[PDB]
RNA sequence: AUGGGCCC
RNA sequence: GGGCCC
């Protein structure tokens, strides 16, 4: 987006600046050229020259603003990609009850008790649990009247910057471009809940090419699914964007918030009301105040689903203002916010598609650095989507998830306090398609220290969750 | 360190 | 309550 005015308040918000990630004794083999994200604006391991808060918001590089034949473009796109999302989901996106957004309906899960509330809240050193009571479902205080200052349309509120503590490449580290994380108030949370939270459940439920979404899937089971759908089609493309959120540009957030969430699909009137306001943030960080137009916050309801609606709108707007006669029939896709897999029989020049990215403020670029262009015939097995290749296991010839081993010695190489051997557990789940020699490889630091689970254990459990008759014929 | 996922 | 992905 665009930032107008920076400002110095009095007050100062206080941020986490101690990583919580400490080396394991795997870090000694595998030497990953991987590390914690720099919190500290004093780190050594910076280079000299960098200021955290400079390079933290340099994604902000402008707000693009479209013409009425550009926008009125994108708004047919936006009409017919949510003719089909609604023709797929039904029109049952009425309003959710205060406590359905609390305990969550079929499809969408309960909200996070303790995590941090936002603001007003944190500048009173106050817990979420304070303000609403989790184990029943109610509110307090504070929220009853934000819920119906709301419904006034009166409601104004500030997004919290938070530092992401997380393990990021070491050129990155040193570079100081520490990914950061926009934290809006529990209340904004709930309300969006109520608004689209019926339509997120189904979106939730129904994910695959036919509406173009990935979130809710489970990658064990539904690359199967995916994997035969894409290997179906000539050519396949593994596109990259370079900051997909905060580059969503005013026009086309308010164009598809006008034309996904009509009141004439179900929804209530302040659906598009409710969802216009990440539009326009203001931020907090510190000494700072900074007031943004333009892109998403990184930490908000449905943040994902709005990052994978606009990501398919981009690519049948970039289609229709280069070629002529482009339906969605024309390709198939799948994405899950900015990652994105596109596919189709027709010899599509996404080179040629780059600045009509260009127009929305996006630019796109091909996974595959090598050449530096978009080339065709490219199949599902050479592409990559979630941190995952689609490999063919060789037992019983299904889709499986793989990650590349250089990724495996990053997560194993650091760890919290303490919480390295149930980290064991879950990344064994990763590694089993790595194969059995891999798999042995990267769990070689732990043995005779933690409890490590057999690739026999890990390996049937797969089989049985991709589909329960393979399991079952492998036994006839 | 958030929103939302998926596994335990 | 922990991990991973976006
Ligand atoms: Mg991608």
């Amino acid at each position: 987006g665009l930032i107008v005015d920076t400002r110095d308040v009095e007050e100062r918000v206080h941020v986490m600046r101690k990583t919580k990630l400490a080396p394991t004794v795997a870090h000694g083999v595998f030497n990953p050229e991987f590390g914690p994200a720099a919190l500290s604006n004093k780190d050594p391991r910076l280079n000299e020259g960098v200021v955290l808060d400079e390079v933290i918001f340099s994604k902000h590089k402008g707000d693009t603003k479209m013409s009425a034949e550009d926008k009125a473009l994108f708004r047919r796109c936006a009409a017919d990609y949510a003719s089909r999302l609604h023709s797929v989901l039904g029109t049952a996106n009425a309003p959710l009850s205060i406590y359905e957004a609390i305990k969550g309906v079929d499809g969408l899960d309960a909200m996070e008790p303790d995590t941090a509330p936002g603001l007003p809240w944190a500048l009173q050193g106050k817990r979420r649990g304070a303000l609403i009571d989790f184990e029943n479902g109610t509110v307090g205080p504070e929220v009853e009247a934000a819920l119906k200052l709301m419904e006034k349309r009166e409601y104004k509120f500030a997004c919290q910057t938070f530092l992401k503590d997380e393990i990021r490449p070491m050129e990155k580290v040193r570079a100081g471009k520490t990914r950061i994380v926009d934290v809006l108030p529990v209340e904004h949370i709930l309300y969006t809940r109520m608004m689209i939270g019926r339509f997120c459940a189904q979106m939730h439920s129904n994910n695959g090419p036919q509406i173009g979404s990935a979130v809710a899937a489970n990658p064990d089971v539904d690359w199967q699914r995916f994997g035969t759908h894409f290997a179906q089609y000539r050519n396949v493309w593994d596109v990259d964007y370079s900051a997909f959120d905060a580059n969503h540009c005013s026009d086309a957030m308010n164009i598809m918030f006008e034309e996904v969430f009509r009141t004439e699909f179900g929804f209530h009137p302040n659906a598009e009301w409710i969802l216009k306001t990440l539009v326009n943030t203001e931020h907090a960080y510190e000494n700072k105040r900074i007031t943004v137009e333009g892109g998403m916050p990184s930490g908000c309801s449905a943040t994902s689903i709005i990052n994978t609606i606009l990501n398919n709108i981009y690519v049948l707007y970039a289609l229709r203002r280069h070629y002529e006669g482009v339906e969605l029939d024309t390709y198939t896709m799948i994405s899950y916010g900015d990652d994105i897999v596109v596919a189709s029989d027709y010899d599509l020049d996404f080179e040629a598609l780059k600045p009509h990215f260009k127009s929305l403020g996006q630019t796109i670029t091909p996974a595959d650095k090598s050449d530096k262009g978009f080339v065709l015939g490219h199949s599902i097995t050479d592409v990559t989507f979630l941190k995952r290749h689609f490999h063919m296991d060789y037992g019983t010839g299904f889709y499986k998830p793989v990650m590349a081993s250089k990724t495996l010695e990053a997560i194993l190489s650091f760890a919290r306090r303490g919480t390295i051997q149930e980290k064991l557990i879950s990344v064994a789940g990763l590694a089993v398609h790595s194969g059995p020699d891999e798999y042995r490889r990267l769990f070689e630091p732990f043995q005779g220290l933690f409890e490590i689970p057999s690739y026999r254990s890990l390996y049937l459990r797969w089989v049985n969750a991709v589909c329960g008759d393979a399991a079952a014929a492998l036994e006839h």
